[PDB]
């Protein structure tokens, strides 16, 4: 019933994350792993953010060579899949940058149908479970912020028909994800990123027809205070404190579900949000609006500068303010950057609402405040839900989280997990894989002298490149790629002894003989179309096969992650 889903950007692995690779992802305090974010343009082609975090990079991946086809972020999911089977992956698409193209894309039913098309065949090549549509927001009009982020679309296209549109894009992803579901096999998931406020609400989210619709919905309930406003407030607070100004009423994830409630929303299927990183203003004077939370609702003074030199009170942020590349400053650091914010920003305390169920720390001397999620903020939403009968948390994102005693990050990811689950593991799923086109061919050499006999072996990729466009080309030809392939063969009555260049070595693994071509540079990731044609070395010399019972394969990712896809490709009848 409960769900912990967890946000993982694509640029968490570059150096402005400190490079945190997939593979030091907890997941197995995970239900559901959003990659965030895929792009599409207005004709409802995909779209990828950067190709080589998705496609190519070796994520820290012994034996994986930048470009390799088995490298990239949407492998990397795969395998975590694998090592930790209560995990489901997922593919968010949209996102506050790349929304500007959803608006078109709704509204004519040709490109609607064309963009579920890609989308469907997008989790087919990567194995995923879910799409998480964020559209941020439909009915919204907002224009790029290139100060910001230069790669900003914003909304401009935004009108009154998104709302309605929306519901239609929605219907048609699920009837896909339906029909794609029984044809494979599995069980796909809908999901959707919703606005905190009601204001936006109103403008685009037809909440009781989404809710019919969608299998579960992720509320925003974060960024609900910050540097665009000179009011200090909480950003991500579970209750609204009885002295929160005429602005920040409504702005609370009890206020926000009680909402989505009222107009329709089904309980269970309501996801509340936590936020892995501060907000914050440089300079707020105590107006004494809540005695007991000093600094709290007082008035923030116009003090800094964004980028572009445009007036703001935020605070600075963890990472130098550059046009077009974080360019606001809006007190934001990372949970992991506590210490780091105590460090730039001194004399800050740390307080408690016990009103709002939320910390922030406030240095009352110059004026500095931060808004954020701990521990403790955390276990309150999990109590919540809980006692709410809600759907679970999801949190902004995974490489924001702190280490505790690895190299994961997973501190409050653990907080979460514990306290809407407890300690017992979570449940598994099985996992499916479509068999790939793999043929083969055993053909007795007759030994005339010598010891031994020798099998000649031949296996084909039968696979075909068909796809179009960068991202479906991409992903088509990994998932078409037999990768690290093991050859399992059984036999009666006969061993093999060894292989010829350019088979893998051999080994002898319970009743099956081994042939491993990951451990060949050669062998190790087989193109679609390819051909394998090798020497088996034999303790005696064949005339015939019928001394071969079956001969089966299996694939791994990586030389280390775990074998899957294990089909039978020849068998003796
Ligand atoms: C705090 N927060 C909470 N919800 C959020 C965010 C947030 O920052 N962004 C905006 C994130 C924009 N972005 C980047 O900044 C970004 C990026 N690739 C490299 N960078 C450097 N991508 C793919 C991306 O989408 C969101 O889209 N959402 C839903
Ligand atoms: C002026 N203003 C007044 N009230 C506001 C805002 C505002 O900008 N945001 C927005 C804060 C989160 N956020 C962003 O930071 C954001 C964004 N798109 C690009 N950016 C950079 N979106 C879609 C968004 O929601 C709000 O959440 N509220 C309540
Ligand atoms: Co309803």
């Amino acid at each position: 019933k409960l769900r912990n889903v967890m946000y993982y950007g694509d640029w968490s692995i570059w150096g402005g994350q400190g490079n945190f690779y997939p593979k030091d992802i907890p997941a197995d305090k995970l239900t559901h792993l959003n990659f965030a974010f895929m792009d599409f343009n207005s004709s409802g082609e995909l779209i990828y953010c950067d190709k080589d975090a998705a496609i190519g990079h070796p994520l820290g991946n012994l034996g994986v060579t930048y470009g390799d086809v088995n490298g990239g972020i949407l492998n990397a999911f795969q395998v975590l899949k694998s090592e930790n089977p209560n995990l489901k992956i997922g593919v968010s698409l949209g996102g506050w940058s790349k929304s500007g193209d959803f608006s078109t894309i709704a509204a004519t039913p040709s490109i609607r149908a064309k963009f579920v098309e890609n989308v469907m065949k997008f989790i087919k090549y990567t194995n995923m479970d879910f799409v998480d549509i964020d559209w941020e927001y439909p009915g919204d009009y907002r224009e790029p912020d290139k100060t910001d982020n230069i790669n900003d679309e914003g909304t401009p296209n935004a009108s009154a028909g998104d709302k309605e549109n929306y519901i239609l894009l929605l219907q048609d992803l699920k009837e896909a994800l339906n029909k794609q579901g029984k044809e494979l096999g599995k069980v796909y998931e809908l999901s959707v990123a919703l606005p905190a406020g009601v204001s936006k609400i109103e403008k685009g989210i037809d909440v009781d027809k989404l809710f019919n619709i969608v299998d579960f919905a992720n509320i925003m309930t974060y960024d609900m205070a910050g540097a665009w406003s000179t009011t200090s407030g909480h950003q991500t607070a579970l209750y609204t404190n009885p002295n929160a100004p005429e602005e920040y009423k409504g702005l609370s994830v009890d206020e926000s579900v009680k909402y989505y409630i009222s107009q329709g929303a089904e309980r269970e299927k309501i996801v509340v949000g936590a936020a892995y990183y501060t907000r914050g203003w440089e300079q707020v004077s105590d107006k004494g609006t809540d005695p007991n939370n000093p600094g709290l609702f007082g008035e923030a003074a116009v003090v800094n500068k964004d980028a572009d030199l445009s007036p703001t009170p935020g605070a600075l942020n963890e990472a130098p303010m550059k046009n077009g590349e974080g360019g606001r400053a809006g007190g934001v650091w990372g949970y992991n950057a506590l210490d780091k914010l105590k460090s730039k920003y001194t004399g800050l305390k740390e307080y408690w609402d016990d009103s709002a169920k939320a910390p922030y720390l406030y240095n009352s001397e110059t004026g500095a405040f931060f808004t954020y999620d701990n521990i403790r903020s955390i276990q309150e939403k999990a109590k919540y839900v809980k006692e709410n009968n809600l759907g679970g948390i999801i949190g902004w994102m995974a490489s924001q989280d702190a280490t505790t005693n690895s190299t994961k990050r997973d501190e409050l990811t653990t907080a979460t997990k514990e306290s809407l689950f407890g300690k017992e593991d979570l449940p598994k799923y099985e996992i499916k894989y479509t068999e790939n086109d793999i043929t083969c061919t055993v053909t007795p050499v007759k030994q005339s002298w010598g010891s031994g006999g020798v099998l000649k072996m031949s296996i084909t990729n039968n696979e075909k490149l068909d796809e179009s466009g960068e991202v479906l080309s991409t992903v088509e030809t990994s998932a078409k790629t037999v990768k690290n392939m093991k050859v399992y063969i059984k036999t009666d009555g006969i061993a093999i002894t060894g292989s010829q260049y350019p088979a893998g070595p051999v080994t002898k693994e319970g009743d099956y003989y081994v042939i491993d071509f990951g451990k060949i540079s050669d062998g190790k990731l087989m193109k679609a179309g390819i051909t394998f044609t090798f020497d088996l070395n034999l303790d005696k010399a064949i005339e015939d096969t019928n001394n071969i019972i079956s001969i089966e394969v299996s694939q791994r990712m990586y030389q280390t992650s775990p074998e899957f896809n294990r089909q039978t490709i020849w068998e003796n009848t």
